[PDB]
């Protein structure tokens, strides 16, 4: 269990908004669609027998919520999800901070990113995606219930995508899925 804390995912940042009083519009909208469950559950966007292979256990138009009824509302065709703006650091890399709170054994995280021109009213799929992640971490130490993660962000990429983070679990098929909303600069 988890999700990307730095910057925030799609689901955890409407949860640090507060459920019973979402504030931006596509917050409001996602609970108007599903309920406040699918934010007290937002470390919980899972597909318990993934096993590597997520186009199997997550259909198109449902990536943010994994295909899970209970996260329906992540999957809102909207261009306003709050996004952060991110650039690599003087290094070259961007450190990613996920949210352990069930920390677990790791096979990776693959990071895919959205295709340019990708326009945020069509549904999430993963033909959206680049079909190779531009990151994969194989090896992560938990660090104050996290973990910490370089990663170069993807060359040439403008605009505002979406990043989409994938966590599979090396001592069972479960694996978590984390749309996070970024856009990059010129
Ligand atoms: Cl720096």
């Amino acid at each position: 269990h988890g999700s990307m804390e730095t910057p925030p995912s799609r689901v955890y940042g409407c949860f640090l908004e507060g459920p019973e009083n979402p504030k931006s519009a596509a917050c409001k909208a996602a609970v108007a669609a599903g309920g406040t469950q699918a934010l007290y559950d937002w470390n919980g966007v899972n597909q318990g027998n993934a096993n590597g292979n997520h186009q199997a256990v997550v259909p198109d138009g449902q990536l943010c919520g994994a295909g899970k009824a209970l996260f329906k509302g992540l999957n809102l065709a909207r261009s306003d999800w709050p996004s952060t703006a991110i650039a690599p650091d003087a290094s070259g890399n961007f450190q990613f901070v996920y949210k352990a709170s069930a920390p677990h054994a790791t096979r990776y995280f693959d990071f895919y990113i959205t295709k340019d021109g990708y326009n945020p009213e069509k549904p999430l799929a993963w033909s959206d995606l680049e079909p190779a992640p531009f990151c994969s971490i194989t090896s992560v130490k938990l660090e104050n219930g996290t973990y910490r993660m370089n990663c170069p962000l993807p060359q040439g990429k403008t605009g505002k995508h979406v990043i989409y983070n994938v966590w599979q679990r090396s001592d069972s098929p479960e694996a978590f899925y984390a749309c996070i909303d970024v856009s990059f600069s010129g």
